[PDB]
């Protein structure tokens, strides 16, 4: 009799591959956690008078207090194991930046020849960029006071350190236990020379498997990842089958007809491209879990892909139905005059950002960028964030009236003449209905 | 002649019924503060350098300060009568965690074989959880200090107390001043061993009736509520007479015949499910006053669903006029295309939600877990929050500029296929009609 | 021949009226800066530790923190001739909270027989309360601190003094120097009695022409007003002969026809409540800026509205011409059904209140009054603060988790299901056309 | 044959400007920073107790605070060269303020006869201001401390100086380093006599060439805009062509005929307005990098207002196509019902800014000012910041019950009012059609 379709494999396909993507998010999750706590605590551990939310706003503004900053990292770091809870280690750097034997190195960075004279009005530089590192060793369980900053010549200032741990964390997940060492790099930034030094810290963690894991109680992921292999790599082969059965009857229409290019459904494709991406990324997160390779936004892109485009096929499966066909069918035909419309609503568009970029960049906190000012435009649109940036322009109200008042009428005409056309464009979609 | 209708007794419910909501609303809503009141003054009292608005990122980050912060919250609780306004009482408690004659338990909970050991890559651990707790009388009206933490093998620590108190917020409602006994955990919790010690408290309020209350001038909940109850067992017995004889003429009809399956009104099953929602919350209630049984979740919820199941009523009717129901019947015929809508506009929201968590989840505050991912993501088809979603993935663009890229794709796709499903859906509405 | 239209006096009523409220707002305006800041510098002069924005979060937990500020106060009280800049006056009050001679009245109210004994659960309370008020007198140009507060018994403690000032901002509006006297009132609130007493000032203004204003240099605003009055009274005639007029004819078609209950224009009713309205609040203002009453409240709410109902008669103006007449009047045939439909919505909306408040007022900082509630519920029809919603909802995840799940489902079902109403609403509207 | 359309010209000014005006952006951006840092550091030298964010309520509420602030103004300022990183230069000004070899004005105002005499109620003031300024001069490498401030008599007290310094941030830009001088005017202002001063630092700039730039490695810029004007002066000889021949046409069509006002696209005038403010802002910016004029508020209005005006003729030549021309007409057909309708919701919007700014002025921080109050409102139609109004008002629900009332029954009314009238618009333009 007639067999019953074989497309149930694409039903465990939803099911088996979102599984996987679960199980790897919530893996992934306790790492980033791990990477993130780790940094807040070295910022409470090495910057002097640091707050929670004093990101961005934390600098320094004068040499004692650059000095003090210094001076306290560098303490912080050869106090550790005694005032810091966490048992970190140190790494003893053999890199490029430290010596043979070296755990911190203090490096600042300025100009060969400066001469920066005010008062005169005169003023030789050479853009050649010197650079002078002091190497600290850990404590054995002694130079660096003896620091000049140079702050006429001064580039920057970087401590480069490193710190090695455990990850302990594993246990609650029944792993065993991970094992990081984290890269610290704390930068006093006097690119700007305008009298404000921001300070930040940085991180980078380089997670191995350490020597002689003696866990105890110390198989379900590695053969899962296969499974998804093996049901991907079936589609692919049964979506390939589809594709050239479908473009042999194409050739043969070709001949009989001497649109006509659109004979292969796009919902092959979209499994075929969906089948790619989890092998991909599969594989990936393979030797992710392995520990060979390092690298968690391609493998989390490709599979979010996967997943984005294997729930469509959902809506692919619905289309059967008569009901859910009509109302596919209106979408469908509705897209083009969209994307018409879209057309002369972005050159619009544009000519605002560029015009909104231009003005009220110097004095708009949210006007910085292109980028930033597409951003609050298209929230604009949508109706979000209005009366804050109207706020921030009337903050400026009393310098520049001028820019103030062409802030007005730049606001309230882009609002109104985007709202008007959306209305227009659609009372054109129920006209043509 | 013709009888007028008895729908006035439901007439009667929805005044009834509300009425009672709204006194209990205005009772629970004093306890709740006198609940959380206190537990804000023994955040003041026993959290060193303790502010408001602190909560989530109040943490020790060095062993002196974890020791500042048990001893100082100790000595508070030792020092309580002398500088505590409110006069609370000591428990002496004789429960698990406390032995007989102890009122707070300072305990240290630690792996039993714990060697981590970095810089050479070795470890052993056993999960095996010990548990050393150190018992402190309160003051008549001493060895605390004595204690090693073990930061190496330390899972956290915890202080557990009670205090007794009178409720004297009664008064102002005419009540009998009610009486409460608090139990106080504060843990400091180092379940990441990422250096950074979160701490925090939290309280558990016992509500009972205390022994002698000698209150001047010291009848109507009472009565009201028993009201509450012969109403909905009357609209109870009404409606499920409705039912019978309805379903007694459909069972002719079936013979008869011999939209078939929908003979019986949906009213009287909602007023039905109302009477019985109202008859148990009700008791329930009856029970937390009398003070019996201290579960204010469950009760609430019956009554609310209750009155918003009761409130519908009125559209009921409403239905009879012909102006109103010729509406009403528009959103009867409008919903089944919308449910069918809904199911494609779902299985896209689902895919999408996927791929935000997976990807934005280790960027992105709010993109930690699905329920938030799924609220940040119904937030935004309506238009809310979009510009903060932008800054912070604008925020992380120095680093991992190929996540900002996809982050910018994804929210601009969304946002934009999601506002154009919606139109396309109704210009289906208009063309139908 | 066929005289112009009397009309153009309405368009003298639109600029003249409105010019006067201008006039009346920049006045008010100063005053309630004058009236701002000074309170704002009250609080930095008496409460011991505050700062901007502490408003809300600031009280005392201890006895030792409330003997400070409550010293703190009368301290700062005492010395205010020498540490602050103002040039404020002391009052000698001789009202009846001060005694004849005394400038400040620190006064403790508390229980009269109160016996609060917790770990023994007995208790007999007085609710009569006793005040024990101690008077001080203001430096020339001494027994406050022995003050017991009894805390188990306290209600409150009340600090009340005077302040006289001189007005000096008038000069940049050219006005006489006005003339002010602040009575402030500190309040330490423990009528909880949960061991957190907030701490709060608040002030009242007394403006008063004072004795000899020997200003420099020294007709337009009352010659104004009375422009106004009679402006306002011609309309009223006016009206009133239309009205007259057209009731006769009404009375002759009675009979004639012996819809029908509608022979008047509504606007004729508008501009004769405007007119009365405008007259009451110009005659209520010039009494303010006679200072012989105070109570800027219903003055400027009767021009407000005044002067709302008179930019409508502009809109009365544009119905003359066809083109605006067409959409007037579908704007008009529409209202029935909005309103019909308004209904209907409404008790769902008042359902939904209810049991919003009932269940998540306890957790829920947006839920805490049902005005609160109705806000928060009609902002998110709008699409206005739903992610803070659903954040705050979250923060109490571990806690209830039932109620979590409940918030959830009540949300989402709310949000979705009055966006579907108002389509549905429409698709009718669009039918019915 | 038939000769191209020559249109490609416009295809290259599409290009050409945008790069321009995108070039000009970049180098603007950095300019503002280093004048925005600058002042930053310029706040935390100079201003006591200064913190990141605290500029709108940084104030001094007692006289030891206003000698204190001043004092470490004036020391910070004779320490600069030993405490402050930057490198700045004093300029031992020759202006106004200066005298011939002071650094520093101090200069304190206050009125001629002042006497402020509360209990009493009488007073004496002569409007004239009196300034008395003391000259501090730049350390080498006295008397400012005895200063009396006269606090009744106050009107404000200002810090004058300049401080010359080296933009280094060229180099980046491969720039030759440009070179600055800030004017610093700190004010502690007292003009409101409320008893708090604030305290505020503001700065301005004079960018200009200094004497002896000996920078190593030191011709596209200003062949570019020359390129910008030559393409733009083309455009509008050929333009201006067109609009003299269609001219022509139209004559001769007068006498033919003897809409009709309309013989000319208004495509020419908005490409002829597009050339003219591109050469204006050009040359402007010729002047500005060439430091002969300062004034960058103009030039990059002119440029983006150029801009915008371009990217509008690409829709322009969209208009060529059919289907782009269909949605086109539909919009410019859909344009005029729209401004009829918006001269009616005006006139309603107006009412309602006026009623709103006067009865909510006082209260309410979001209705200060009538541009504040229209921005308020016009946000909240699009649904913004709906529930913050809401809790502002509810904040002073305990005073003023009527206010709070009105404000309740004024935002309800706008927002449901004006929600309606769209839909009601649209109504009209669907039956239209
Ligand atoms: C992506 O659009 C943009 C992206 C980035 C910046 C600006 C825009 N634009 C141009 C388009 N307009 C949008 C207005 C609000 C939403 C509708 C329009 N999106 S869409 O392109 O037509 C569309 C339709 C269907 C499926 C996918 C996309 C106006 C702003
Ligand atoms: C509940 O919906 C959701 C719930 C949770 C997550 C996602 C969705 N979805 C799926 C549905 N879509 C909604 C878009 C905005 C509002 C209209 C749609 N709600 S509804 O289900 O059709 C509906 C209609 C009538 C009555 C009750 C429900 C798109 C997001
Ligand atoms: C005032 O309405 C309310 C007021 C307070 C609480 C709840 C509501 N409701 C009931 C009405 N609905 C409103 C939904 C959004 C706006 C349209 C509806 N306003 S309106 O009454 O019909 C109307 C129409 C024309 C003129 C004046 C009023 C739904 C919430
Ligand atoms: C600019 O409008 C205003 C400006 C400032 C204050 C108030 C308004 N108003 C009057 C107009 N209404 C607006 C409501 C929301 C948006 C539509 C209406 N803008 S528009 O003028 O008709 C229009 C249409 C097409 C192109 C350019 C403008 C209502 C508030």
């Amino acid at each position: 009799g007639r067999k019953p379709c074989k497309l149930m494999l694409q039903v465990v396909k939803i099911l088996v591959v979102t599984v996987q993507l679960i199980l790897f998010g919530l893996s992934n999750q306790l790492a980033v956690t791990f990477r993130e706590e780790n940094t807040i605590a070295f910022r409470h551990l090495f910057l002097l008078g640091y707050s929670d939310g004093a990101d961005d706003t934390f600098a320094a503004y004068t040499r004692e207090q650059l000095y003090q900053a210094i001076f306290h990292a560098v303490d912080q770091y050869l106090a550790l194991p005694d005032v810091s809870l966490g048992r970190y280690a140190y790494v003893r750097g053999g890199g490029d930046p430290w010596t043979n034997g070296s755990g911190l190195a203090l490096c600042q960075r300025y100009y060969h020849r400066g001469h920066v004279d005010p008062a005169n009005d005169t003023f030789d530089i050479d853009p050649m960029v010197v650079t002078d590192c002091i190497q600290v060793d850990p404590p054995e369980r002694s130079s660096y006071k003896n620091l000049t900053l140079k702050f006429h010549k001064l580039v920057n200032v970087t401590i480069h350190f490193r710190l090695k741990t455990i990850n302990l964390q594993s246990l609650i997940n029944n792993e065993i236990p991970d094992c990081y060492t984290f890269s610290v790099l704390i930068t006093f930034d006097n690119k700007a020379h305008s009298g404000r030094i921001p300070i930040s810290l940085e991180t980078q963690a380089h997670i191995q498997e350490c020597k002689h894991p003696s866990v105890f109680q110390h198989s379900f992921r590695l053969l899962f990842d296969v499974v998804v292999i093996l049901t991907c790599s079936l589609s692919f082969l049964l979506c390939a089958r589809s594709l050239l059965r479908g473009f042999l009857l194409q050739n043969e229409f070709v001949g009989f007809m001497w649109e006509r290019l659109e004979f292969v459904n796009g919902w092959y494709i979209l499994l075929v491209t969906s089948d790619v991406l989890t092998i991909s990324g599969t594989i990936m997160k393979i030797g992710i879990e392995a520990k060979n390779l390092a690298s968690y936004d391609v493998c989390s892109i490709l599979l979010g892909t996967s997943t984005l485009l294997v729930w469509v096929g959902v809506i692919r499966y619905l289309t059967f139905f008569h009901n859910y066909n009509i109302l596919i069918a209106t979408l469908r035909v509705a897209l083009p005059s969209v994307m018409r419309f879209c057309c002369c609503a972005g050159v619009i568009y544009l000519g605002y950002c560029f015009c909104g970029w231009i003005v009220l960049g110097p004095y708009h906190v949210k006007f910085r960028s292109l980028s930033m000012v597409s951003e609050c435009l298209f929230s604009l649109i949508n109706g979000d964030d209005m009366f804050v940036t109207f706020a921030a322009m009337q903050a400026q109200q009393g310098r520049s009236s001028l820019v103030w008042l062409f802030s007005q009428l730049y606001l309230y005409s882009f609002i109104s003449l985007f709202i008007y056309m959306v209305l227009s464009l659609f009372i054109a979609l129920i006209t043509g209905a």
